[PDB]
């Protein structure tokens, strides 16, 4: 029944205060989604000044639920499964030889609009590394979300790697951990293995000054025959 509450476009909301090392910021999103096509199109500005951090490190974190699941695959959305009363994301985001994100977020619906709200802790990270010393390059990301059931936390896992250019011409590796449970007491489906195939395209609005982002993402559910 949660998957009849994405059959067309849905208003997005992100909200996510950070403190990385002390520094603090806060960031504020909108778009839509539309998780026919797995798309989605969103709007990030921070709202504190200058970002103390790459946007590119905060893209995972600022909505699965509009992954496109194929008609087969139906049975293992478990993103959809948990609306409108939502689930928790928490993840762990380990920067190769530098510092850690821990977030946790719960995404559910406020009316007819979709909410992710965010809090996210940034600790170990060098002043002059690649995150604080911002020399990560603003492209785009894709890689494979890789998901599997917690039957025992009534939810999921999921496991992946971000490897982020920088602009000497170098990865910056961020391994991420995932863990997702519903928040409503409401029957969840709990997927078999798969994974999500994720592109995010990073651009800038020409005629906007604040610090921002602007995103254009696929989301495709696959690994299922």
């Amino acid at each position: 029944k949660g998957e009849e509450l994405f059959t067309g476009v849905v208003p997005i909301l992100v909200e996510l205060d950070g403190d990385v090392n002390g520094h603090k910021f806060s960031v504020s999103g909108e778009g839509e989604g539309d998780a026919t096509y797995g798309k989605l199109t969103l709007k990030f500005i921070c709202t504190t000044g200058k970002l103390p951090v790459p946007w590119p490190t905060l893209v995972t974190t600022l909505v699965q639920c509009f992954a496109r699941y194929p008609d087969h695959m139906k049975q293992h959305d478990f993103f959809k499964s948990a609306m409108p009363e939502g689930y928790v994301q928490e993840r762990t985001i380990f920067f190769k030889d530098d510092g850690n994100y821990k977030t946790r977020a719960e995404v559910k619906f406020e009316g007819d609009t979709l909410v992710n709200r965010i809090e996210l802790k940034g600790i170990d990270f060098k002043e002059d590394g690649n995150i604080l010393g911002h020399k990560l390059e603003y492209n785009a990301i894709s890689d494979n979300v890789y998901i599997t059931a917690d039957k025992q936390k009534n939810g999921i896992k999921a496991n992946f790697k971000i490897r982020h250019n920088i602009e000497d011409g170098g990865v910056q590796l961020a391994d991420h951990y995932q863990q997702n449970t519903p928040i409503g007491d409401g029957p969840v489906l709990l997927p078999d293995n798969h994974y999500l195939s994720t592109q995010s395209a990073l651009s800038k609005d020409p005629n906007e000054k604040r610090d921002h982002m602007v995103l254009l993402e696929f989301v495709t559910a696959a690994g299922i025959t």
